[PDB]
């Protein structure tokens, strides 16, 4: 075909593979940063007049900032 | 053909000719301004008091405005 249509076929292609190999790109830097809440160390402890409180030791797995919700 | 004939057949030719070539010439130049959108990262942020908002970086591939419509 006429030159003329490699060039509008070419334009629209070159824009769509951009776009796809870019979302592939975006893709992966969303995957990477899953995360999730670790333990390593955990004892309750009390005190004479009734007062109880967790003394834990968390790490962060991933690449974020993770929220507790509830304990 | 007598050369008044040959006149004018060049003539006319010679119009349809260049309307012709540099009818090819404009459409090449339309043809290379398409345009699109890219992303290279995008990471939705959340605020404490419930306030969202994207913060994505975009790139024009093509050269042009591109205008956008709806997220």
């Amino acid at each position: 075909m006429t030159s003329l249509e490699i060039a509008i076929i070419v334009a629209i292609v070159l824009v769509i593979a951009i776009a796809v190999g870019w979302y592939l790109y975006t893709t992966f830097a969303a995957a990477g940063q899953q995360t999730g809440l670790t333990a390593t160390k955990a004892t309750i402890y009390v005190t004479k007049d009734g007062n109880v409180y967790l003394n834990v030791t968390l790490v962060p797995q991933g690449a974020a900032q993770v929220a507790i919700s509830s304990i």
